[PDB]
């Protein structure tokens, strides 16, 4: 496994778990972290998922200035991976 | 009681996407239960006003989306609920 993989995996610990626990999506169950709804609303990509982090969206807030663009880069790519093989 | 009915509708309004049923899918330890309120010195008009205004955690503040007003009715619809089960 990657260094980086495992760095991201703790940063969503952190961060992202409580609201995308096991990939899901606690108050908007259509938008979960499963590659079939990240592909259908265009976000299955590293690019797509640190600008949702920045930004947020909704009732997702942004975590600018509160994540490094370096540890929005490892949490993008653990969210991928884990989407890819499966949460 | 015209507080009570109005504190249920800006609850149904602004917090029921994260606590339906008086429940908590994001932080299932802090539910709107009357027991959970009173594990985290929450159980009083002051204080869930003052968690309104400010927020904690994943939980957004309102100050400036929901009057003074309304919030000290969106407490007691609360606080009604916790101890009539929601
Ligand atoms: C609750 C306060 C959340 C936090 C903390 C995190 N996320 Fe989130 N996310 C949340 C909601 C309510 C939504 C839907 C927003 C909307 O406007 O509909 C999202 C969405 C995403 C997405 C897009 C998912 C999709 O299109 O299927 C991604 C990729 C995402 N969120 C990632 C993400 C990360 C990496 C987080 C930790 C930094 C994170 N979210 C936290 C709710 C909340
Ligand atoms: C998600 C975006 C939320 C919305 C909208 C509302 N609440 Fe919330 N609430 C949420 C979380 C994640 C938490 C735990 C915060 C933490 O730091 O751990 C809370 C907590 C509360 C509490 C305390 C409950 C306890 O057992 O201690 C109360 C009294 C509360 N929330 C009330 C409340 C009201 C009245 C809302 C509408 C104005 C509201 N919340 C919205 C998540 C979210």
């Amino acid at each position: 496994g990657s260094a980086d993989l495992a760095h991201g995996k703790a940063i969503f610990a952190g961060n992202c778990a409580a609201c995308h626990n096991g990939g899901l999506n606690a108050i908007n169950p259509s938008k979960t972290l499963k590659m079939a709804d990240l592909e259908a609303n265009g976000k299955n990509s590293v690019a797509a998922i640190v600008a949702q982090i920045t930004n947020g969206n909704g009732a997702m807030p942004g975590f600018k200035g509160r994540i490094s663009d370096s540890d929005m880069e490892d949490v993008a790519a653990y969210v991928l991976d884990q989407a890819e093989k499966g949460w």
